[PDB]
């Protein structure tokens, strides 16, 4: 039931997705192991995905969170990079895409930092990089993304430097607690917290 529509660039809405994934690139404290060496990205496509289905399955948890914690769904624009991205965009996010050896448990993870969500594009790690080259670093390889909808609620705050919420909770927020330009990273457990909404193909750009 997914199609997915181009936006052109000369589109307000193209304009501000590219603005959030360019604006949100930080260096990272692997010195480029996973996500590569990059200061921006060559934006080659953003398309709307649209799923009736799949989006009503979102706005059905996103009210039932809603009701829980006086009227405010708490809701954010968050990047997710992962090997499944082809079938997230088809059936929609569950526990099989989520990263199971993550630091706050089994669940789902997204990022402030598109840079963040690109280190996990081609796998944890960046497992072995791109299929056609195997390097992490590709600057030719075409790469994608998620920019999602996600519903947070009530979220635990963690400091710090699938399986179930915290009781009392919707979602757990990592805070960056001693790298002072990261931004935030957010997990929340079970798939209907979050919706798909833009597919963003792009490249890496070495640095000149
Ligand atoms: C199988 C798998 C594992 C981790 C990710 C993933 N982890 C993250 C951790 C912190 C911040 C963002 C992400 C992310 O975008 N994807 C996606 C798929
Ligand atoms: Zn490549």
């Amino acid at each position: 039931g997914t199609i997915l529509i181009d936006l052109s660039p000369d589109d307000k809405e193209f304009q501000s997705v590219e603005e959030e994934m360019q604006s949100t690139v930080r260096e990272h404290r692997d010195g480029g192991h996973a996500g590569g060496i990059f200061n921006r990205y060559n934006i080659l496509k953003i398309q709307k995905v649209c799923n009736k289905k799949l989006w009503e399955r979102y706005t059905h948890r996103r009210k039932e969170v809603s009701e829980e914690n006086h009227n405010h769904a708490n809701e954010r624009m968050l990047f997710h990079g992962s090997p499944f991205v082809n079938a997230i965009i088809h059936k929609g996010f569950d526990e099989r895409h989520a990263y199971i050896g993550g630091m706050f448990g089994a669940g789902i993870y997204f990022a402030e930092n598109s840079s963040k969500s690109n280190q996990y594009v081609y796998g944890i790690g960046g497992g072995t990089g791109c299929p056609v080259h195997k390097d992490r670093s590709c600057y030719i390889c075409h790469r994608q993304l998620l920019f999602c909808r996600v519903t947070l609620g009530k979220s635990f705050l963690q400091f710090s430097a699938m399986a179930h919420s915290p009781p009392g909770h919707h979602s757990v927020t990592g805070r960056p607690s001693v790298n002072g330009l990261a931004l935030a990273e957010y997990v929340i457990y079970r798939g209907e917290q979050a919706y798909p909404e833009y597919l963003i193909t792009y490249q890496i750009m070495r640095p000149e």
